[PDB]
């Protein structure tokens, strides 16, 4: 089982910058509900993005990949394709754009937050990929966040 997670703007963006362009603490300790325990894979950038506190993320197998052969990453397992990467019965993909789309097809599962923040895509961006008719999904109800926006969980899967 693959599963793909990340939080998305409604307008799909993920990152900008080269961080995660808004605050939702919630959705973090959601991210963590769900990953702990298992191996998680992400790609380079992505591993960049963690906080030094939490890289790797502790109580996971931390799978990164990258085109660097030389590339080390603390903590972290450097991998040099995606194959050598999901070798793990259950893997959490854990981002960032490059990643979800070259691992999208490999998954049956998504766990996917929606953040209700007017954040209209810029060129450059990282995006979330798209689900398809594939896709079957169940939605959850809309929250407030601590921080003022409304979010709410898709769970998606597929056979
Ligand atoms: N909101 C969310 O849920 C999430 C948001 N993010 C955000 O996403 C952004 C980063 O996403 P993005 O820029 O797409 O970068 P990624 O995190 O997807 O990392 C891309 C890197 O992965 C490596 N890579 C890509 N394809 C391959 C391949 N086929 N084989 C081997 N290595 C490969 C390369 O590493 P190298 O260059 O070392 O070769 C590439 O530069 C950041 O802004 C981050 O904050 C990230 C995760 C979740
Ligand atoms: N839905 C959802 N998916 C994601 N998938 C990937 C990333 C990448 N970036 C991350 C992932 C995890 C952390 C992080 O600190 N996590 C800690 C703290 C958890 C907590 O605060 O309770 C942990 O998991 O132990 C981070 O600082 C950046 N983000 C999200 C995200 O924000 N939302």
């Amino acid at each position: 089982m693959v599963g793909l997670i990340w939080a998305q703007a409604t307008s799909g963006v993920i990152g900008r910058g080269g961080d995660i362009p808004w605050r939702l603490p919630e959705d973090q300790a959601h991210f963590r509900e769900i990953t702990m325990g298992h191996t998680i894979v992400m790609g380079r950038r992505t591993w960049d993005s963690l906080p030094a506190k939490v890289r790797p993320l502790p109580g996971r197998r931390n799978v990164v990949l990258s085109r660097q052969a030389d590339f080390m990453a603390s903590g972290a397992e450097v991998v040099g394709s995606l194959e050598e990467a999901l070798t793990s019965p259950e893997t959490w993909v854990i981002g960032g754009g490059q990643v979800y789309a070259l691992a999208l097809p490999y998954a049956t599962r998504c766990e996917v937050t929606e953040v209700d923040i007017g954040l209209p895509r810029e060129a450059g961006d990282a995006l979330a990929p798209v689900l398809d008719e594939t896709w079957r999904g169940e939605t959850g109800e809309w929250r407030f966040s601590r921080s003022g926006l409304r979010y709410r969980l898709y769970s998606y899967h597929r056979s």
